[PDB]
């Protein structure tokens, strides 16, 4: 129940929420919860794409952004249990990890 917090920063619509099948488009900056930056689709001007219900990101965005309406702006608390657990991701993120996303839900697709 506590795998993934949401925060909110700037409100969306509150009436689109995203569906399995739909693609998710997103500005996010990631970092670690002492606060350093890993990455950010910002830092390349270019929207990050996901689509639910195909397994493509870490479970702690997968029901996080699925809570999110179009227009949001939304702080993501992952634990390790809703993201990289105790393997990490190779070079980038040690184990036990907790994560925290700041997460724009743009548009749907
Ligand atoms: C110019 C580019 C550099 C090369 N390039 C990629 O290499 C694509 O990399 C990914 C794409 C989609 C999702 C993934 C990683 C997944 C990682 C793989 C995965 C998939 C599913 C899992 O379960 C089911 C899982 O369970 C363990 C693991 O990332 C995630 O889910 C979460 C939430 C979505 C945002 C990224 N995320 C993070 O953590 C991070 O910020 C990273 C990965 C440290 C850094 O991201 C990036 O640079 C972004 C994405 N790269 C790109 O935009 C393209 C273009």
């Amino acid at each position: 129940s506590m795998g993934v917090q949401v925060e909110t920063i700037s409100p969306g619509d509150g009436r689109t929420f995203p569906k399995r099948g739909q693609t998710c488009v997103v500005h996010y900056t990631g970092m670690l919860e002492d606060g350093k930056k890993f990455d950010s689709s910002r830092d390349r001007n270019k929207p990050f794409k996901f689509m639910l219900g195909k397994q493509e990101v870490i479970r702690g965005w997968e029901e996080g952004v699925a809570q999110m309406s179009v227009g949001q702006r939304a702080k993501l608390t992952i634990s390790p249990d809703y993201a990289y657990g105790a393997t990490g991701h190779p070079g980038i993120i040690p184990p036990h990890a907790t994560l925290v996303f700041d997460v724009e839900l743009l548009k749907l697709e």
